[PDB]
């Protein structure tokens, strides 16, 4: 399938090179697979979701998004237009206010929820955990994504927007989980990305198109951006039974394009996400 006129991050994950807009995808699109983004909520009823979406879990008042970030990222999972799996299914667990702030506590909290609730849904391709979120480093919050992830599902966690080593953030310093980074549409490592030994790949994230609340649209930066971009090429990847839960970040870094970013420190993986898919 081609998506023309596609946001440069789609076109990025499908391409060889930078510089295109058509985005190229088997048409399966993460059916059957089940993606939850653990952030501020999602606007379930955006159009763009098409009822693919729903809020399962709050620590809140609401479950509703009243910031954005959760539903930009959750756009950039699977949205129709915006989205990398354009067909699976989105739980929204918000862990964050709608300041986009959130305790430790809860957000370990919302992490063991998913452990526990992906066993109430019908996810037969997996199950991907999206975490744009994070502080500094806690041996808790590692442990928690640690368990996510032993759990049976695939987590991605953003590196952090401090431009420094991602080994003093959480939970992007835990080993276990796949630690996205974030590039720009020149190819270019985004100039607030965290780096360092624990990045496991890359993702766009310098202004990426999503959705927003009130049924709208904005472009925005940040790891928060990329890791969905990873997130999404999971579930997709599961779709088409080319790994699993525990072996997708490897995969994707197995099948990643190398060698191609610019201003990569000495010892961070040069690797973008790609989707190898041949239309």
């Amino acid at each position: 399938a081609a998506q023309t006129n596609a946001p440069w991050g789609l076109a990025r994950i499908s391409s060889t090179s930078p510089g295109t807009s058509t985005y190229y995808y088997d048409e399966s699109a993460g059916q059957g697979s089940c993606v939850y983004v653990i952030d501020t909520g999602i606007e379930a009823s955006h159009p763009e979701f098409e009822g693919r979406a729903q809020m399962v879990k709050t620590y809140y008042y609401s479950s509703r998004d009243g910031n954005g970030h959760g539903t930009h990222c959750a756009g950039t999972v699977g949205s129709r237009t915006y989205g990398v799996a354009k067909k699976t299914q989105l739980f929204g667990v918000k862990v964050l206010d709608d300041n986009g702030s959130g305790q430790y506590s809860t957000i370990i909290a919302g992490m063991d929820f998913v452990a526990s609730d992906k066993n109430n849904r019908n996810c037969p391709k997996g199950v991907v955990a999206s975490l744009s979120l994070g502080g500094g480093y806690s041996s808790s919050v590692n442990s928690a994504a640690a368990r996510l992830q032993s759990s049976g599902v695939m987590v991605a966690v953003a590196a952090g927007n401090n431009n420094a080593d991602a080994r003093n953030y959480s939970p992007a310093s835990e080993p276990s989980v796949c630690t996205v980074g974030a590039s720009d549409r020149y190819d270019r490592r985004s100039s607030f990305s965290n780096y360092g030994s624990v990045l496991d790949i890359f993702g766009p994230g310098t202004d990426i198109l999503s959705t927003w609340i009130g049924g709208s649209t904005r472009s925005i930066s940040g790891t928060s951006m990329a890791t969905p971009h990873v997130a999404g090429l999971a579930a997709y990847l599961m779709t088409l039974g080319k790994t699993t839960a525990a072996s997708a970040c490897r995969y994707i870094a197995d099948t990643a394009n190398k060698g191609d970013l610019s201003n990569i420190p000495f010892g961070t993986v040069n690797l973008l996400a790609y989707n190898n898919y041949q239309a």
